[PDB]
């Protein structure tokens, strides 16, 4: 379905790597935080609302399920919190890695690889794919 | 244009909000940073780039058409950068002061801003305009 998500967290030098997945495409955003709160989950939720149609969101654990912050950036942003990944957490590191000598910063190898992934051809992209299954929904 | 993306600085509360937006549709992206730097637009374009799929950025002034730091990240993105709006600057600011007792934080109030501007009907949506648009260029 083309409103549908899923968060993942992930760690990587001492840091985390939220991402949302629009699970019918593969498409991905992602965003380094020192740590996984309440407050940046549901700030990440309410950027990723205001740049696509969000109608569903499967948190990734049962914290950010119970947050009453999280609950209110989805109240706020019209978005369904839903309850309950490893290969794409997998494939993020290493294209991070493939990437990480070309960038001082975690959060700019983050963006990299971002890029990378959504642009891959596997022939669409999952951003051609993303964009395609949103406009058959309009 | 399907590609054609603008950039967009305004001042508010100390802060910079950085703006992109896709000419044809109207949607936008939208950022607060301490100051407009080369390194901050580099890593705001960065994220665009990886989102959607940006052929071109008019950039906001000659400060970051010259910034080595924004060229390079142009060249990274394969985003051609281009040289040479008040309505839209207006209309942000009137958002974020009709939500702005709702947040603490202005980073909040300006990614609600961004969410109301994108999915305000004027009828489509500039969410619904920008991915017609990319998915009739697929
Ligand atoms: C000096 C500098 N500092 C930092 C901290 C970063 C990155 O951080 C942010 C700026 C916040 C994204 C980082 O995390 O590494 C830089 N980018 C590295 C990543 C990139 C996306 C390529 C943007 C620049 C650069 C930098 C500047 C210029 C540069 O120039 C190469 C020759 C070049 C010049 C012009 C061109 F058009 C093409 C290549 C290389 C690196
Ligand atoms: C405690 C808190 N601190 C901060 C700093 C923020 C914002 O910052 C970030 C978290 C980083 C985005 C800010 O900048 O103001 C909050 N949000 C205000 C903005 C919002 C998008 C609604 C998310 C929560 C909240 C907060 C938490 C809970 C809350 O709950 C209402 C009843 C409620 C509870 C559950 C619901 F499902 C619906 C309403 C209200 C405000």
């Amino acid at each position: 379905s083309p409103g549908i998500w899923q968060l993942d967290c992930t760690h990587l030098e001492g840091k985390v790597i939220l991402v949302a997945v629009h699970v019918a495409s593969g498409y991905i955003e992602a965003e380094v935080i020192p740590a996984e709160t309440g407050q940046e989950t549901a700030y990440f939720l309410l950027k990723l609302a205001g740049r696509w149609p969000v109608k569903t969101v499967h948190t990734d654990n049962g914290s950010n399920f119970t947050s009453t912050t999280v609950k209110a950036a989805c109240w706020w942003a019209g978005i369904k919190q839903e309850d309950g990944i490893e290969s794409m957490n997998k494939e993020l590191k290493k294209i991070i890695g493939q990437v990480r000598d070309q960038a001082e910063h975690l959060k700019t190898a983050v963006q990299m690889a971002v890029f990378i992934h959504n642009h891959k051809r596997k022939g669409y992209s999952a951003g051609e794919r993303i964009v395609d299954i949103i406009a058959t929904d309009i």
